[PDB]
C-alpha cells in the first residue's frame, strides 16, 4: 500500500493537487501536512500503480494554479510499518469510507 | 457546481479585503481561513462555479486597493471530490452554519 | 454597519504602539490580535468608520516612533460582510464587551 | 501602570533582556511572546519610570549575548485598558509576589 | 548504550524518505518525527550504534532519489546522556513498542 | 545562585548534539528545549556557574562538528533574576529533578 506525496509551495496549490489526485485514480487523500515556510504537502495512500498515476495527475494540475508551484514529490511503493506510527501517512476514522472504495 | 474558490495573500489585512470582496460580490459562502506560516494566509469560498469564478475574480481586485497587501495565489476548483473536505478546511462549519441559519 | 480596521506590523512592540494609540485617538474598540508567522502580526479595531480611519492614521503614525517599528500594511474595511466575522478575528468577544459601550 | 518591552532576534539574548530589565529597576516581568522569524519579546510592567530604567538596562546587557541582538524596544507609560484584554501582557497569578515589590511615584 | 541517529531535511517528502530508507537499512526504531518550523524536519531513529550508522547512512543515500528532496543536516550521538530524553522528543513510546522488540543488538 | 546557560542552534540534530555535549562536560542539568521558529532551537541548562561555563564551552566545540549545525547565540547568566523562572522556560521539572540531585 504505497503512499504519494505532493509538497507545494501555497495552500491553494496543495488543495488542487489533491483534487486531482483522488480524481485521477482510485486512492485515498489522507492527510495534509504544514512545516512552514509556506510548504504543505498532500499525501494519498493506494495501489502502488494507481498513486503513481495520481501523483502524475497531481503534478500536472498544480501547473494550472495561479501561483501554484510544487516544491518536492516522492511515492514509496511499499513503505515500511514503523512510518506509520510515527509520520503523519496513516488513514484516519473521518477518510475509512474511501478507503473501500479504492 | 459546488466550486471551491480561494484567494492566498501575503499579509492579513489584505487576505480580510480577499474574503469581504468576495462575498460581496456574488452568492458564495465564506468557509474557511487557513495560514501556513510566512506571511501566506487563504481564504476559501464555496458556491456555484459561475458565482465562485466572479468571487475569485472580485476578491483579486479588491486586494488592489489594500495599502501593503499582496495576492500570491488563486485558483477554482469545480467540482471538488468528496474526499477533500474531510482531510483539507474547506467544508462548512458549525459556525459559518450558524450565520447561514439567518438565512 | 460597524466599520473594521487593521494595522499589521513586523514586530511585537509595533504592533502594541499601534493598538495603543488606535484605542487613544478616537472612539472604536480593539478586539483582534493576529499571527501569521514570519514576524508579521495584525491589531484589529472596530467602531464608526470615521473613528477608526482617525484611529488607524493615529496608529501608523505612532508606530513611525518605535525603536525599530515597521508597519507592513493597513486596511479599513466601512462595512465588513456579517460572513467575515464568523471566519475571521475581527467581531467583537464578550471580553471587549464592556469597550464596546463606550464606544456610544 | 506603564509597559516595557524588548523584542530581540534569539531565545537567549531575550532571556539575558529579562533578567538585566527586572534587576535594574522593580517592575515585573509579566510575559513573553513569540511572533515567528526567531523574534520573541520580553515584556514588563511598573511605574513609568522604573520601566525607562529596566529597557535602557535591558538594551545594553543584551550587547553582552554571544550572537544575540535586540531588534526592536518600546515604553507605553499609561497603556489604555482595552489593551491588556486582547494582548498578552497582563498581570498573571504566578508573579503577583513580584508586582507588590514595585516601586511606584504617585 | 543505545545511539540515536538523525537526518533534517528541508521539506516533508524527503522526510518521509528518509525515514523509510532509514528503517529499511537496518533493524532500527523510528521514534519521531520533530517540526522545529521554517521547512526543517527530522526524523530520529533509536537502536545498536552500527546500525544506526548503517540506517543514518541509507537514509541520506535515499533522499537523492526525492525529486526536490534535501538534506540539512544528520548526526549520530553512540551513548546519548541519560538527561536527554526527559527533554528532548527521542524517547521511545507505546506505538513504536512492537519495533524496538525486533530490535538488533 | 543557580546559574542558567543555552545554546541555540540552527537545527534539530545540533540542539541535541549541544544538549548531549553540556550534560556530558560538567555537572549540569538539562532543563529545556524551546523552539522559536525559523530553525532556532535552544536548550536550556541549570548547575553552579564554573559547571555552567565549562558545559556551555564544550557544546559550542561539539556543535561546531555537527553535520550541518551552526551555533546561532550562547549565554550564561549566573545569578538569575527569580522572576524570570515564572516567566520563561529555565526552571527545573520534576522530570529532571533526578538528575538536579546528582549536581
Ligand atoms: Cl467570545
Amino acid at each position: 500500500i504505497a503512499v504519494g506525496m505532493i509538497e507545494t509551495l501555497g495552500f491553494p496549490a496543495v488543495v488542487e493537487a489533491a483534487d486531482a489526485m483522488v480524481k485521477a485514480a482510485r486512492v485515498t487523500l489522507v492527510g495534509y501536512e504544514k512545516i512552514g515556510s509556506g510548504r504543505v504537502t498532500v499525501i494519498v495512500r493506494g495501489d502502488v500503480s494507481e498513486v503513481q498515476a495520481s501523483v502524475a495527475a497531481g503534478v500536472e494540475n498544480v501547473k494550472r494554479v495561479n501561483g501554484g508551484q510544487v516544491l518536492s514529490t516522492h511515492i514509496i511503493a511499499r513503505p515500511h510499518e514503523n512510518l506509520e506510527y510515527v509520520l503523519p501517512i496513516r488513514y484516519t476514522e473521518a477518510v475509512e469510507q474511501f478507503r473501500e472504495l479504492e
